[PDB]
């Protein structure tokens, strides 16, 4: 018999995830606001630590395929749950969108996200490189806001508690208000969330506030917020579970109540709880052209490759012919994986690894980089958790002419909001506002289209009643 | 901070229910021997403590719906099996059957079970009842094989640890091997998980091997099984990913990857892991008509009601017109359940008080009497954990005639073998054998038309590729 220290009797705070990453998860970020609107006096009422409404994927699926304007989204939201703490995902110097921006815009951005009610901001980078998340944090603090510096977790072999530990002070150093545990592929395993929460709390004292946020695609998560609170995490991420498991979140109801005897508890109110989630349940079927098919999906552990890139990487062997190599192009992912630092493969690394890793098998190693790639290698992404492969940099230069770099990456960008702004106000649709002059930075593509039809109204992309009913 | 007592490092076993508990729980027990017996090379090589194939409701599937004999199913599974310990569920003096058999047919039927390859015996009583389980274990121990006493789990004002503990030492002491703590509904959290394994342990020694069976359709249980494994569980039950959650189990890749790290681990080979859920994914969309539309429910943990049962009683309540009575009916459910002496709310027992809960809410408090219900109450299926309500028992022999017994049924069955020899002997297709006799003891409406079209073979009533394809 041996013993395992766990915190004293507390409570669990609970972050739910229905409005923003579930959707986002299980069925494309496709949900439309008209679904959503009817629960949020309950989500309001629930006794959640925050709500996670904005940021992630759907200011580009508002805009995309909901003809819906994300910032009206964001305002309604803050009035119809006037007493919760609003949250988002944003991906630091990249924002929500497909580059690095200057200072300036991501100034622009956090001060109007704050103005028109976010509480809560998390800023991630899919590198773990802090100096991309530095600014955005900067200008949380300037608004008066909470700045959740985000870790994301992987595996990988320079991957350890030390490592972490290390990043959750870098984070606090910038001022963060609060460390979020990011595990996206769900790869987190109960004995490590235990030993890195654990860790963080020694070195940085039980003042520290640390959120956790695991998917349940591989299973295991739900044991892994069992031990993380065990080790003394303050707040875990869940999703009603009407609208949980497989590649979207431990539901929010089985968290509370397996909780009951342990000494800690939760302040969430049963009663709404129910109402959420029976909302959700009536919902949900009219998305289910955008439904994943597998709901628990282990084989990472091995492959360090996740389902949606796996399945990413085998349409484009189709669409190439030779899907027979398949197994030969996992087995090129883990080596240029290493290539470009062990990066944590989450979106946009996962798709650049991929892709680089089928033209690896088609075309020779590294004979054709993608431009994508080809950046990541010489630094315009960032830094990279461990030293990126010397050759594979050399290579990278003499495709792309351009010389490699350490450090921070918009430190080369030059003032860009007066050139953004003369541009998007010769838009058709163009309401002046620097909302809009940010739709148009952050998606340059898709805002012309945006603003001409956005008089229409919000759509909904999902089956109709009539639609579902005729289908049984 | 606290301290919690785990037991030393050690090997958890594993026992698979792919090929019983996990179909009959996600696609109405209609699973064909067609599409299983491809995996059974990769089970048998996989490591598990045992293999759950037979018993449960796969008798009454095979010769009602697939056109199988249920004894061709064990012999296959025999020889393509033959280094795993095969394992069924047993329901006691019941057999797998719809009532209480003289003592006679339940020695045949283990005997004749352990002869065509059976090796562990899994045997409850929906009640918890000891009387009702003692006969077949019996049977089990003269036959050689490993009888495991049951326990069924469930929350009620008159269960507690210590009553079962109590349980667990009437069961050892009528020749157990092991005891499993069998969790239907999934109504085991954590905390009792540990306290209830614990417990035992302590008071009959480590030596006492304890098998935990929970399904995950509250969505807590996996957490459970962690605090089982810390509280010293042998074995816990799972089902490959690919056929796991919801009203079925946790899954086995799951559970056996959370463990790295723990100093607790598996012997289960994941590369025949992978080669058996690949096997059942592929399979698993062939059964999409008899597939459950909800993965988590949580609600039981309020309303003591299952889903299962739930649904069933509102069906009761549209077919009867007033169905807007359901909260009626739900309020009704637990005073009858009381009034029962608290009986595990599994089957038969939850249709039994169901839809006597329905007939008080129609005709008044118990005005009609279903004859199923009239029997519980008389004593007729046992004793129950706390004492019936004398006042709805008076009631009950007023309206059966029956006078109330407290002493174990079977103890007034006479001899029935020869009489049901006979009358089987008469069915065009009887085959003379006693597995043939069983079969007409077991289900005589059934048994009638299954010898007459035994010959054409097992059938599938899954969707073909053909229709699959042509769904899409
Ligand atoms: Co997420
Ligand atoms: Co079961």
């Amino acid at each position: 018999p041996r013993e395992i220290e766990v915190s004293e009797p507390r409570e669990v705070g609970i972050t739910e995830l229905v409005l923003r990453d579930a959707h986002q998860s299980l069925m494309a970020t496709r949900m439309a606001m008209e679904d959503m609107v009817g629960a949020c006096a309950d989500i309001d009422a629930a006794g959640y630590w925050s709500v996670e409404c904005w940021g992630g994927a759907t200011y580009d699926s508002c805009i995309r395929f909901l003809n819906e304007d994300p910032w009206e989204r964001l305002r309604t939201f803050r009035k119809l749950m006037p007493n919760s703490r609003l949250q988002m995902l944003l991906r630091g110097q990249n924002l929500l969108g497909y580059r690095h921006y200057n200072d300036e815009v991501v100034d622009r951005f956090v001060d109007k996200s704050a103005e028109n009610g976010m509480d809560v901001f998390r800023v991630f980078d899919a590198m773990n490189d802090p100096r991309n998340m530095a600014h955005a944090m900067a200008a949380v603090k300037k608004a008066g806001k909470h700045a959740q510096g985000t870790i994301c977790y992987t595996i990988s072999p320079v991957h350890t508690v030390e490592g972490y530990v290390k990043l959750a002070g870098q984070l606090l150093d910038m001022g963060a208000d609060s460390i979020a545990l990011k595990d996206m592929a769900a790869l987190l395993k109960p004995q490590p969330a235990y030993d890195i929460i654990k860790a963080i709390k020694d070195t940085y004292g039980q003042k520290t506030q640390i959120n956790l946020h695991c998917h349940s695609t591989t299973g295991v998560t739900e044991v892994s917020l069992m031990k993380a609170i065990e080790a003394g995490v303050d707040v875990v991420d869940t999703a009603i579970s009407s609208m949980s498991l497989g590649p979207g979140h431990n539901p929010t109801e089985s968290v509370a109540e397996m909780l009951e005897g342990t000494g800690y508890t939760t302040n969430l109110d049963y009663d709404r709880l129910h109402k959420i989630r029976d909302h959700f349940k009536a919902i949900r079927p009219k998305y289910k052209k955008f439904e994943s098919k597998t709901l628990v999906d282990t084989s990472i552990f091995k492959s360090q490759i996740p389902g949606g890139m796996l399945s990413n990487m085998e349409s484009q062997l189709r669409a190439q012919g030779a899907e027979d190599k398949m197994d030969e192009v996992m087995a090129e992912v883990p080596r240029v994986r290493k290539a470009a630092g062990f990066p944590p493969l989450v979106t946009p690394s996962s798709q650049i690894v991929g892709t680089q890793a089928v033209f690896n098998v088609m075309m020779g190693e590294y004979k054709r980089m993608t431009g994508e790639f080809a950046d990541i290698m010489l630094g315009y992404y960032g830094a990279s958790p461990a030293d990126r492969d010397p050759k594979v940099v050399k290579l990278a230069e003499e495709q792309s002419g351009k010389k490699p770099i350490t450090q921070r990456p918009a430190d080369l960008l030059p003032p860009e909001w007066e050139k953004q702004s003369k541009e998007a106000a010769t838009l058709k649709g163009f309401n002046g506002t620097d909302e809009d002059v940010l739709t148009y930075a952050l998606f340059p593509q898709v805002a012309p289209v945006f603003f001409e039809h956005r008089a229409e109204g919000p759509h909904s992309v999902a089956l109709t009643d009539a639609q579902l009913k005729a289908e049984a």
